[PDB]
């Protein structure tokens, strides 16, 4: 149903997400403290406001799409008292599980409904409205939120209680990072063995080793012409963002006392690579295994 | 139609040879274990006291043996007994270096030779669904194809000699890494209060998906048939995975390659095989706190 939505954070993800909500007939009230972000969002039909409290004042739903837990926490502290009681808050930022539960609790103590709904699919998913939302919180609250999320989404998955969205995401992305390094390692070893890249591709993809890091993101040019390796390692999914998600994985590991040997090794590998190659697709880590 | 000498009639070699008999081949056999040889003779293999005798009348000689050293020693023991242009197929899993050496040895005797290691285990072997990954010439593979077919679900030409070994060892190194990574994720999810079923639904629907989770799920429930629901009965044993990883490490050393994650997995599984060699390799989920 047609709803008034405050959208806080109108950057690379926020702006195309808000555009799709405008497209779907929603009244969208935006705030972003970077005026260039606000401007682009305004051009696609977002009513932009001077302050986050103002955007929130007349909203049935408040979406945050923000860079860090700290920024989300700060935003919530600024805006929750300005919101009408029992407003629905959706945080679609990617933040630590700890941060997520903290801000969830904060929202509920102000009388607001709240979900964590971080997304995968990147800017291209965002623009095409094919993002996967991975949701933590009450089933009934998600029920309410569904018609707001659908115009932005390819998939909506209920993961469990508050924080389970962030948890599911960060677990997947840790696995992914490990797979991307492992695939790169196999391709270089193959090369040193005289096994052709095409041959190795055909085998792994036909065998138990198959995974998106090879079938879609193949780190050598040729076998999958759409993969970033064929395009100077243009993201795609940048090393900067993978390194962020791995930091959040390591936060979760630290918070739980879990043991994740390879997840953590992959974290240290991507952190070193991020220093000088933050801008390249995460499949570019193959470069560290050659010469 | 064809006479085949089958050298190595063990857990894999016995059922593979039974399938060859089943497809109308004359199978001649050798194994140093009487129990293996006897079982094989029970399903139609003519068992001989030595490998050179088994080889004498054969058009094709298949090896299924435990190490490159044994394969090399077999070749040097039988090559003079073979007729010229006999087709040698090594379906042992040995190092790429060993494969190429024995390939060159065989061809120097005017024989034709392939490396064709297999995936699928005893189960696959008995069911005739093994995946053969082949190195050697395409024309030689073509000539071999009617022998491989009755043992095989899948036959892939990987490249020149050694490429079959190479492809297998590279896939299994990745598999080992995946199996550990998936296990990490399940125990992480559990400590975060994320249910095993929710994690499973997400990963299988997302970029992290792989066989290690969709078929070998290391926690019981999401995949009722996975070894986790059956006391981690193999499946694919830790002993065997540890074997393949040893071979990956030889290949890494031999080439001077950088394989930090593959190597780390190799370390983990080598440790784990000291205590739980007989369990499915997905059981590694319960050795993360070591
Ligand atoms: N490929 C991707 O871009 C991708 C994919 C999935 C998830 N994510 C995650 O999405 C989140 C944001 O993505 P993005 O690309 O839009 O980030 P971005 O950094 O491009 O934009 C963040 C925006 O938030 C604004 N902001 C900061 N403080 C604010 C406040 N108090 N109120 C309102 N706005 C504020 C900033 O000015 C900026 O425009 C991150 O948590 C990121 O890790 C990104
Ligand atoms: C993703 C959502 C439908 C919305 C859409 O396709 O934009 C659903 O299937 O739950
Ligand atoms: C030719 C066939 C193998 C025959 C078999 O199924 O046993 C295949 O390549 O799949």
């Amino acid at each position: 149903m047609m709803t008034t939505i405050a959208f806080l954070g109108l950057g690379n993800m926020g702006a195309p997400m808000s555009a799709n909500l405008v497209g779907a007939g929603h009244v969208v009230r935006g705030f972003d403290p970077a005026p260039t972000a606000a401007s682009g969002a305004a051009a696609h039909g977002v009513a932009v406001f001077r302050s986050a409290p103002e955007a929130v004042a007349e909203a049935d739903v408040v979406i945050t799409m923000l860079p860090t837990g700290e920024v989300v926490r700060r935003c919530y502290t600024d805006v929750l008292a300005a919101a009408r009681p029992a407003t629905l808050f959706i945080d679609s930022s990617t933040i630590s599980v700890t941060d997520a539960r903290e801000v969830h609790a904060l929202a509920e103590s102000h009388g607001m409904l709240q979900l964590d709904a971080p997304v995968s699919g990147g800017v291209k998913g965002a623009a095409a409205a094919t993002l996967a939302f991975m949701v933590g919180g009450d089933e009934s609250t998600l029920r309410r939120a569904r018609p707001v999320l659908e115009p932005m989404a390819g998939k909506i998955i209920h993961c469990g209680a508050a924080g389970a969205g962030q948890a599911a995401k960060v677990c997947n992305n840790m696995v992914l990072a490990v797979q991307q390094i492992a695939i790169a390692e196999a391709f270089v070893l193959a090369e040193k063995l005289g096994l052709s890249a095409q041959s190795l591709f055909d085998v792994i993809t036909g065998a138990t080793g198959n995974c998106w890091a090879v079938h879609t993101n193949c780190p050598v040019p040729g076998p999958v012409p759409t993969s970033p390796a064929n395009n100077d390692f243009k993201p795609g999914f940048s090393t900067a963002l993978m390194n962020k998600d791995l930091g959040l994985a390591m936060d979760a590991v630290a918070a739980t006392g879990a043991t994740a040997p390879l997840g953590s090794h992959a974290a240290d590998i991507y952190a070193k690579f991020a220093a000088d190659h933050a801008d390249l697709d995460f499949s570019a880590v193959i470069h560290t295994l050659r010469a």
